């Protein structure tokens, strides 16, 4: 089917007006567009991509950490087993560390070397390549000029903005409300994945080479999950590179396109994607959470799905929901009904637990909270723990406050005799927030 090769939702910007045009924003966050390619963005805005060139990065922080993925240089859009016998989903992607300076040396000498091969004139076996990924650009002191340049983007695509859910989390979520950098050679692959908790993502290619993108709409993610399971792979945790022939056979539509230097790629919520470098280039990326019913729903879904799969959620959706209710006027009836629903559920579960504890003679200790204090996760199972924290007698005394969830505390200490129950919010206070959370009127 031609419908299994859909056209790419694309927008070409000429100038700043195009970039700040409100219908651009609405196009990207529209659930019907799994991905939007904003062509000419950097030129439209006069973004200095040079601030992110390898030469500049080395000059700025040459000993900065780089996660190295060592991969096979695979042909086109395929992934073969090392023997070259058949196409498989699993990717070879071994991990190590290096520095910007050392990777830069490899990036440059890789290019020089292929120039020489091209002048040598005239199934694998496949060559090995290294991909510099997930470089952490959160530190404003080390990256002042780089991060400042990205404030020139229209508000909806910025790392920080009043309409960004990840800004309302109220604390750093590394790589999500901070910028990540990628340094590449041809064939460098970001394997198949959805974003953390299905949040939208922004990716800008720095150049000078191209990247090639593969995108599958969110509502087909279960088909891919089955493929992973049938091929002995964890959809969330394993490295996999889809066989396009498998997908076509399974009637899954695949968006395919080229991202050129200065092109911004908008990945909508839950959109499945994988990427390979075509030439030598850098990319930068981060997440954004638009205030839409769709984004909140998909984020909640992945949050719950992550519990079943024993995988940590980088976004604390309980902490976030209360912050939204405290601080955001919500005018979309659907989104409002979703948040209200979640808060009511949280509240009921918390009240239920609290009265189990009180009825069993367990003391609830008032503990309160520092402001801008992150959400807490269970030190054992890594589930988010909200409000009632379970801390051992010893950690309490030592004031190290090492957090456990209720189930993990119980599993260790049958009657919780080894724990204290710390409470970060009065119930009256949470009831108030919930009762004052009502639908704001907007005519938009
Ligand atoms: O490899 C990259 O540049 C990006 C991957 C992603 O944004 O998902
Ligand atoms: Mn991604
Ligand atoms: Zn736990």
């Amino acid at each position: 089917k031609d419908k299994l090769n859909p056209p790419t939702p694309s927008i070409y910007l000429e100038n700043k007006r195009d970039a700040f045009f409100p219908p651009l924003h609405q196009f990207c966050t529209n659930p019907k567009n799994p991905v939007t390619v904003i062509r000419g963005l950097a030129g439209a805005l006069k973004l200095d991509l040079g601030l992110f060139s390898t030469k500049t990065l080395v000059e700025a922080n040459n000993e900065h950490m780089v996660e190295v993925r060592t991969q096979l240089l695979q042909p086109a859009d395929e992934n073969w087993d090392p023997t070259g016998t058949k196409k498989i989903w699993r990717c070879e992607s071994n991990r190590s560390h290096t520095t910007i300076a050392k990777y830069a040396q490899y990036q440059a000498s890789s290019f020089q070397e292929s120039l020489r091969e091209e002048n040598e004139k005239r199934k694998g076996p496949f060559k090995t390549i290294k991909f510099g990924t997930n470089i952490d650009l959160s530190d404003n002191k080390k990256w002042k000029l780089q991060l400042h340049e990205l404030t020139k983007l229209p508000a909806f695509a910025r790392v920080v903005s009043a309409g960004n859910l990840l800004t309302h989390v109220g604390h750093t979520i590394l790589g999500m409300n901070t910028v990540q950098l990628y340094m590449k050679v041809p064939g460098s692959r970001t394997p198949g994945h959805q974003e953390n908790n299905n949040f939208c993502s922004v990716n800008i290619n720095i150049g000078p080479g191209d990247c090639e993108w593969f995108v599958v709409p969110e509502d087909y993610w279960g088909v891919l999950n089955d493929f992973c399971e049938k091929n002995n792979l964890n959809f969330l945790m394993s490295s996999w590179w889809p066989n396009l022939e498998d997908l076509y056979e399974a009637n899954v539509p695949v968006y395919r396109f080229i991202q050129r230097p200065g092109d911004l790629v908008w990945i909508n919520a839950g959109t499945v994607h994988w990427v390979q470098a075509v030439g030598w280039c850098n990319n930068i990326a981060w997440n954004v959470g638009p205030l839409t019913a769709c984004q909140y729903k998909l984020a909640v879904e992945r949050y719950e799905w992550n519990k079943l799969k024993s995988v940590k959620s980088p976004v604390p959706m309980v902490h976030l929901s209360w912050n939204m209710a405290r601080n955001i006027k919500v005018s979309d009836p659907k989104l409002f009904e979703m948040i209200k629903y979640c808060l009511l559920k949280i509240l009921k579960q918390y009240q239920t637990l609290r009265e189990a504890l009180v009825a069993a003679g367990k003391e609830v200790i008032w503990h309160g909270r520092t402001n801008d204090e992150p959400a807490h996760y269970c030190s054992i199972c890594e589930v988010e723990v909200f409000n009632l924290l379970f801390v051992t007698n010893e950690s309490n005394t030592q004031k190290t406050y090492i957090v456990h969830c209720h189930d993990c505390a119980r599993k260790t200490s049958k009657s919780l005799e080894n724990f204290v129950v710390l409470e970060q919010y009065k119930m009256e206070d949470l009831i108030q927030v919930y009762d004052q959370f009502t639908l704001a009127l907007s005519l938009s």
